[PDB]
RNA sequence: UAGGCAAAGCCGCCCGGUGGAUGGCUCGGCUCGGGCGCCGAAGAAGGGCGUGGCAAGCUGCGAUAAGCCCGGGGUAGCCGCAGGCAGGCUUAGAACCCGGGAUCCCCGAAUGGGGCUUCCUGCCGGGGCCGAAUAGGCCCCGGCGCCCCGUAAGGGGCGGGAACGCGGGGAAAGGAAACAUCUUAGUACCCGCAGGAAGGGAAGCCAACAGGGACCCCCUGAGUAGGGGCGACCGAAAGGGGGAUA
RNA sequence: CCGUGAGGGAAAGCUGAAAAGAACCCCGGAAGGGGGGUGAAAAGAGCCUGAAACCGGGCGGCUACAGUGGGGCAGGCCCGAAAGGAUGCCCCCUCCCGAAGGAAACCCCGGUGACGGGGGAGUACGAGGGAGGGGGUCCAGGGUCUGCCCUUACGUCUAGAAACACGGGCCGGGGAGUUCACGGCCGUGGCGAGCCUAAGGGGUUCAACCCCGGAGGCGUAGGGAAACCGACAGCCCGCAGCGGG
RNA sequence: GCGGGGGCGGUGGGGUAAGCCUCCGCUCCGAGACGGGAACAACCGAGACCGGGGUUAAGGCCCCCAAGUGCGGGCUUAGUGU
RNA sequence: CGUGGGGUAGGGGGGCGCGGCCGUGGGGCAGAAGCCGGGCCGUGAGGUCCGGUGGACCCGCGGCCGACGAAGAUCCCGGCGGUAGUAGCAGCGAAGAGGGGUGAGAAGCCCCUCCGCCGGAAAGGACCAGGGUUUCCUGGCAACUUCAAUAGGCCAGGAGUUAG
RNA sequence: GGACGGGGAACGAGCCCCCGCGCCCGUACCGAGAACCGACGCAGGUGCUCCUGGGUGAGAAGCCCAAGGCGGCUCGGGUGAC
RNA sequence: CGCAGGUCGCAGUGGCAAGGGGGACCUGACUGUUUAACAAAAACAUAGGUCCCCGCGAGCCCGUAAGGGUGUGUACGGGGGC
RNA sequence: GCCCGGCGAACCCACCUCCAGGUGCACAGUCCUGGGACCCCCGACGGGGCGAGAAGUCCCUAUGGAGCUUCACAGCAGCCUG
RNA sequence: GACGGGGUUGAUGGGGGGGCGGUGUAACCCCCGAGGGUUUCCCGAGGGGAGAGCCGGCCCCUCCCAAUCGCCCGAGCGUGC
């Protein structure tokens, strides 16, 4: 099937000129599609809030070492019992390193920047305007338990979209804003 | 002081994901009315196994296996559900429908005898094969159930069918504001036996001194007579009107 | 499919008019993504519409010195196209009328006094109802927050529920005074000392409808176990109504 | 509907007493909003169609909280009491 | 006109909605039903209109009839949450490591070297019942295996059981 | 299998050589800490039902090692608080 | 299987394997069985003792009946109690 | 156990609750009067939430059962007798 | 999580040297060894001398190795009382 957009091609230059005072148009805009992803729903969101805002090259980077074990990823909704860690951002203690999530991320923005040469824009100045992920269907599957009954145990694939915007590279931001708090 | 100025979080709207409501639809159900009504030793119903070029299920069919033959209708397509890939059939008249035939594995009343595996196995008679052989063995085909009728020849019964029909055996729960007689109920259910219906049917009748005139079914008589811890409750018949009439 | 067995037993419908079922290009290990196409419309085979619960993003309001929900009033920020008013709404000013109610200053009388009385004065004013002038621009309505005032989830039994009384995680769909027979009664309709046909029969445009069918049932007379017997306009009071004063 | 209950009164009668048991009467709650009582079915005031204005009831008038740090006389030293 | 205006159980009187039927009048591909938001009307049940979506039916009025109105029944069926990226994937006396190869991808698949466990056996040889193709070969990884996978009792295709 | 009897033929063996026939059904694999039953790739049960080398040893005990198998009682790494 | 000599350790059945012992009371003689899934016991059974119904066409028991069990038995026996 | 990587549930859930003293269906997160608290996150525990599980088996009631007893009310076999 | 110290102008961890310490005297070599036989140059439990050997989640010294390369946060302005 075909899954739509959290926001259109109209909407996505509205937010480019609201955010950063360019206008541009549905040309400047390519997309990506990762439908049904095997992989944990609540650190694709928290991947998805992260990523937002930086360039297609920084956001390859940062993915890049939380393969390996490098840099966290924060955690800031779906932190219940979760570990406090040492960060190299600054207001957020609770972070993780997920491996298989990043990696499928990846491969999208992989896809995405593949978009984005194939109508001509340029990579350094394509910044992620939009991201999110989407709980998609159940796998569903039972864990037998003790005195006979069974319980679920499911696998909850994840839908990911994500848009990028190439901008005037006088506005792309040169460094990672990592200020939690202020982001 | 307040704003730029933001954490986690809360509320509302919009978009997206999930979900399958709603609405529309309907070759399905349900109810009612009319019709029609038995099949099986000439081996049934039911079941197993098998059968399609690619096919697992359903449907059909049975080693001649989604089919074979004949006739009537039907003329140009066809090879089921079932929209694919091939190859065919068909104008020498197919597909399709209707009537008549053929084939119809194993188990099945199953009926030569068994059957702890829907498979196995015996005797007689005929045929065939291995074999030097007419020996011996192996294989195919036919007959071989019980109880009966008949001089015999020969013939009958057996099992099945949604409900209805006839004979017999026969509760309890519940009700009675407890409960035993009682009711529930001659019911549920069981055993046996028929038909397309069955059963009933042709005055040792009903009546009341006046007369009806076999039987069944419908309306009524009637919840009347009567039965009954005369309680709960149960409960006619004659007679009259009809269907039909022998 | 479940049970050794006797037996028990689901879920599950929808492409489009036509596959025209998505050519071709880039990326991906692949599912698949992007671009580009078909189609009136993706309606895309996980296929009509596609709600809520739920989850993600955007937007609006709040957010780390203040105890939460609902209502009223006031304000901040935001929306306020249509369907509502804009002949509106608010401010000021001016005029008039004005219910119940109703001052003050100041003068006089009294009390230690808080205060009372005569006048001022039924006055200024007063809910609301009319008219006009100028100014402004949206007003009504909605979201969210803040301030002040008010405020003890729901359903249930109970004398008594916010109860430490019991039931519900949420949302969608489903979910409970029916029918017959008999009896009482009511509201109407037909006929009326009579009323109605039942079964059934004929016809029909065929379960409708027209016509026939009075058997029977109830009423017209009661008393008595039964045999048996079997009934009023005479008088008075008097509502309505009528006639007389 | 045939489970009632609260207050007051009959030293009701019983009981050590009981927010106790069982009778008699008015009223209220149940089935009655609202103001006061610090909260509080039945104690005091009062009976609510909707909006507004006014005046009072119970009770209150130093602050919380509308209205008096109101007036005269006397008592209390215990923060008794409010 | 009323020194009329509280009200549970209950009695009485009127109205709104849902599905169909008998009539009557209409709308709809120039967009019906349904769905999301909003304005207006009505004390109210509700009605009606606007914008978006949708794609073929529907509605006003009179009469009649019902399988006719939900917030609840430890209600039934389905879906989906917070809990929560949490519990568990310890215990029952074995366990892995290095190098190479394959592969998109390798701690885990194949090979060698080292290390370990059983050895009258949770473990080697045989085999009954039961199971019924799980056996062998090839290929694969959408699902299954408490993690992974290129592995596999899994999936797809083909093959296999010989008696005096 | 042997013996003991009766009957029959003119042939004839349990010895040697040579010739012919032997149908039907089962036969793969697990046989269990993943192929059975227990809803499961389940620490239970069925079946340890039968069999198995060396050293020590009373020993079919335990411990070590053969033959033979296994690292699949199907998560991995770090830290070294309570 | 024994004897003699020498010699080391904290420890010589050095690991593995592998009884703590004694006195007394209650109670059931003993071995045995038992509430699968909260009771293993002093409960049940037991050998031994004793009593009763019975000479077989018996006694006791089963079946609607046909008939059956004890009984292919016989008082040193069958059945029934404690 | 904790931290990291991977898989990834359930119980429970009207909403969801800082403390003191009162009031109230007499044992309040929600009412009254006060005392406090910058918010968010982690680990742990088990005082509270009359914590969760289970329509209390204890007690009573019902003109409710079942099983057992007999000197209950009745009845039926069986045996004896005419 | 945090906290503390150092981070090349450096002794922060390792290597090497030294100190202190634990155990208990390694290999080799020499002597003895109950007794036996290849009579005595052999076997033999074991004992003595010299040498200890092994080891340190401690201290000192010494730049031989590594404390690198890098990646981020960060006030700045207006308003009124
Ligand atoms: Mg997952
Ligand atoms: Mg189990
Ligand atoms: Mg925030
Ligand atoms: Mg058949
Ligand atoms: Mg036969
Ligand atoms: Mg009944
Ligand atoms: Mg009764
Ligand atoms: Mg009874
Ligand atoms: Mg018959
Ligand atoms: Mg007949
Ligand atoms: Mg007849
Ligand atoms: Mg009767
Ligand atoms: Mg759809
Ligand atoms: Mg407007
Ligand atoms: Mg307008
Ligand atoms: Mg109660
Ligand atoms: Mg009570
Ligand atoms: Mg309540
Ligand atoms: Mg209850
Ligand atoms: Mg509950
Ligand atoms: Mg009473
Ligand atoms: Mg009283
Ligand atoms: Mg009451
Ligand atoms: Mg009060
Ligand atoms: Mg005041
Ligand atoms: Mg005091
Ligand atoms: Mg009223
Ligand atoms: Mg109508
Ligand atoms: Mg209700
Ligand atoms: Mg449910
Ligand atoms: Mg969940
Ligand atoms: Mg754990
Ligand atoms: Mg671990
Ligand atoms: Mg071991
Ligand atoms: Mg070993
Ligand atoms: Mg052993
Ligand atoms: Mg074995
Ligand atoms: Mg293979
Ligand atoms: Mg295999
Ligand atoms: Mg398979
Ligand atoms: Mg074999
Ligand atoms: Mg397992
Ligand atoms: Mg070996
Ligand atoms: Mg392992
Ligand atoms: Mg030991
Ligand atoms: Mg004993
Ligand atoms: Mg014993
Ligand atoms: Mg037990
Ligand atoms: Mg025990
Ligand atoms: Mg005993
Ligand atoms: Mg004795
Ligand atoms: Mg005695
Ligand atoms: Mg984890
Ligand atoms: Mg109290
Ligand atoms: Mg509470
Ligand atoms: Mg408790
Ligand atoms: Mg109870
Ligand atoms: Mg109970
Ligand atoms: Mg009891
Ligand atoms: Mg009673
Ligand atoms: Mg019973």
């Amino acid at each position: 099937p075909h899954f739509h957009y959290s926001l259109t091609d109209e909407q996505a230059a509205e937010l480019v000129f609201k955010k950063y005072g360019v206008r541009i148009t549905p040309e400047q805009i390519a997309k990506a599609y990762a439908p049904e992803q095997r992989m944990s729903w609540k650190k694709s969101v928290e991947v998805a809030r992260f990523i937002k805002g930086m360039t297609l090259k920084q956001a390859k980077a940062w993915l890049e070492d939380v393969v390996k074990l490098k840099r966290p990823i924060p955690i800031k909704t779906f932190k219940k019992k979760q570990a406090h860690h040492a960060t190299p951002w600054e207001g957020w203690p609770v972070a993780k390193w997920p491996v298989k999530v990043a990696k499928r991320y990846l491969q999208l923005l992989e896809n995405l920047e593949n978009n984005a040469k194939f109508k001509g824009l340029d990579v350094e100045r394509l910044v992620i305007i939009h991201a999110a992920a989407h709980k998609g269907i159940k796998i569903p599957n039972i864990m037998p338990r003790a005195f006979g009954r069974a319980t679920p145990f499911n696998e909850e694939t994840v839908n990911v979209e994500i848009v990028a915007a190439e901008l005037p590279k006088e506005v792309v931001p040169k460094r990672y804003k990592l200020n939690l708090v202020k982001r």
